[PDB]
């Protein structure tokens, strides 16, 4: 305990000696206290301007506009549920390093990593590349790095905000222990039979399709309450068993990752009543972005790989297992443990599952006792399934199946379009040029084209702000699946690249040779999924989109522009 925190909270008090003292209005109940101390969304007028329609429906506008989770407690599973854990994930460690190394990320690899801007969640120097092209930065690092060999921490404190910020340091002797999940792909659906990472949009409605095909019961897509908040101290635990897989130097510095800053946190919070709040816990999620996405993916195939042995009978009761069920539970595993990832497609906290049949819906016992309650139903009431895989609600989207012209089939994502809209109108953070607000226009605009062709209010805003932007400025996002759309080259040549070439279930390689060839959804079912065709606010943007054009291109100014509306039949004369 304050052996493990006691240093990095020892160091804080100091740089703040002036205003140090323990507040007792304090309103923690769940997190340790230790001490005080003193201390917006932003419109794209290019998208909003080329999307008039939309400035008066409520869903849209609203967007724009503008704890009692993180303070609650998880209680210890019982003595049955810690065992199939336990269990569960040895064996699933063990799967995931079959075909894989366990190795340190570089500061090369990191120094490439923020010099092409990604999420890194960091907070003497200012941007994160100036720190990393100053060697005294890593020489911090190497006081901390030396400090972690010896099985102690400093500097390693984490800032609210849920997300939690680090310094850059900190990141990067995680990203050096744990980044290997992410970069050598641990939960590529290759490698982890239940993962997604790396799939892309484009491929995971033919994803949940296979799945479909399974013979069993329903689909099933509970969504956990909170999940971050539901982590108990065994799944960090179970999560730390990959650490028997590493060795050397390697192995040390990602035991002290996860004993020093997962399993024993340091939490910086701002309080209104404004002071500096420095709290401490044991349990819950809060390691960088990255790495939590890998162990939620982990912790959630392995919760859900119980789920299904609790369906099929494998053991009785959370109680305890009895020294047969353990072994029943081993040679499950080793017999069918495969097979039944296969049946899962798991994106972080996000899963669909299609088990053996329908007992896996009354299945509730370790589901509840490992903490993961599912929201909105109550605690023994029955899961409810989805009987078609083109219903099921994964990763915020919902999947079509759509046919072209000349029989080939595509299953392609969709969402209701208030919230595309709505999401394309918005930036984050201060400074944007008009240059660099249209560059971030057309990174959802060629978005829209390669993901939501199938939209009809989309392809023609898509073309309409393709056509507002100058044709060689260059994509840009400033927080960066696969990304096919972050590119100059000709849309239509990257479509077919994504939808015909590389596509796996399309086993005829005939290239499309114009949009026209591409489909839209049904025009009622366009208009369930939040199309506004059929409105004549629609009717008389899409006649005078040109005008529309026009303003953006008079505000840009004299630059070289195409029009891209000619490629769709009704402006093709
Ligand atoms: C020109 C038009 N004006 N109106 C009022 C309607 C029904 C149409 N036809 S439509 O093909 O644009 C269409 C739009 C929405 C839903 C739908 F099923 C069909
Ligand atoms: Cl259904
Ligand atoms: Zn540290
Ligand atoms: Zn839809």
């Amino acid at each position: 305990n304050l052996d493990i925190i006691g240093k990095r909270i020892e160091k804080i008090k100091q740089e703040h000696e002036t205003s140090w003292h323990y507040d007792q209005d304090h309103p923690y109940k769940t997190w340790a206290y230790h001490g005080s101390y003193e201390t917006s969304s932003m419109v794209n007028g290019v998208v909003r301007l080329l999307t008039k329609p939309w400035d008066i429906i409520p869903m849209v506008t609203q967007m724009a506009m503008t704890k009692e989770k993180v303070d609650t407690r998880t209680q210890e599973p019982k003595e049955g549920t810690k065992k199939l854990m336990k269990i569960t994930a040895e064996w699933l460690w063990k799967e995931l390093g079959k075909k894989k190394t366990p190795r340190m990320c570089t500061r090369e690899e990191f120094t490439r990593k923020v010099r092409s801007n990604a999420a890194l969640g960091a907070i003497k120097w200012k941007s994160a590349r100036e720190a990393v092209e100053d060697s005294g930065f890593w020489e911090l690092v190497d006081k901390e790095r030396n400090l972690h060999l010896e099985g102690k921490c400093e500097t390693c404190v984490y800032n609210m905000m849920a997300i939690w910020y680090m310094w850059l340091g900190a990141r990067f002797l995680e990203f050096e222990a744990l980044g290997f999940l992410n970069e050598d792909h641990w939960f590529s659906r290759e490698n982890s039979l239940s993962g997604v990472e790396g799939e892309g949009l484009h491929k995971l409605g033919y994803i949940l399709r296979d799945v479909s095909k399974k013979e069993g019961g329903a689909m099933y897509a509970d969504d956990t309450a909170g999940w971050d908040t539901r982590i108990t101290l065994e799944d960090l635990k179970n999560e730390e068993m990959v650490t028997n897989h590493m060795e050397g130097e390697h192995k040390k510095l990602a035991e002290a990752i996860f004993k020093l800053t997962y399993q024993n946190k340091v939490v910086r919070v701002q309080r209104p009543t404004t002071v500096m709040d420095i709290i401490s816990r044991r349990d819950q999620r809060g390691s960088g972005q990255v790495v939590t996405y890998g162990l939620n993916t982990f912790t959630n195939m392995e919760a859900q790989l119980i789920r299904q042995m609790e369906g099929e009978g494998v053991f009785k009761s959370i109680q305890h297992l009895t020294v047969t069920e353990e072994i029943a539970v081993k040679n499950w595993l080793v017999r069918v443990g495969r097979e039944r990832l296969s049946r899962m497609a798991i994106s972080g906290d996000d899963c669909v599952v299609k088990p053996l049949d329908d007992r896996f819906a009354s299945a509730l016992t370790a589901l509840n006792d490992m903490g993961k309650v599912r929201k909105d139903i109550q605690q023994w009431e029955p899961s409810r399934g989805w009987n078609d895989w083109t219903q099921v609600p994964f990763c915020s989207h919902h999947f079509h199946e759509l046919i072209m012209k000349d029989g080939r089939v595509l299953v392609v994502p969709c969402r209701n379009q208030d919230e595309l809209i709505g999401r394309a109108r918005i930036s984050q953070g201060a400074g944007w040029s008009l240059r660099e607000t249209a560059c971030l226009g057309k990174s959802y605009a060629q978005m829209w084209s390669l993901m939501y062709f199938h939209r009809r209010d989309l392809r023609l805003a898509a073309n309409a702000i393709c056509s507002a932007v100058p044709s060689h400025w260059v994509p840009t996002s400033r927080t960066t699946a696969t990304h096919e759309w972050m590119t100059t080259e000709d849309m239509l040549t990257v479509w077919n690249r994504v939808w015909i070439q590389e596509n796996p279930w399309m086993e005829d390689k005939t290239p499309v040779e114009s949009w026209e060839e591409i489909p839209y959804l049904g025009k009622r079912e366009d208009q369930w999924c939040g199309s506004l065709i059929g409105l004549t606010s629609r009717a008389t943007w899409a006649k005078n989109i040109q005008t529309a054009i026009n303003q953006v291109r008079s505000l840009i100014g004299n630059e070289e522009y195409t029009d891209y509306m000619p490629s769709m039949k009704r402006f093709r004369r």
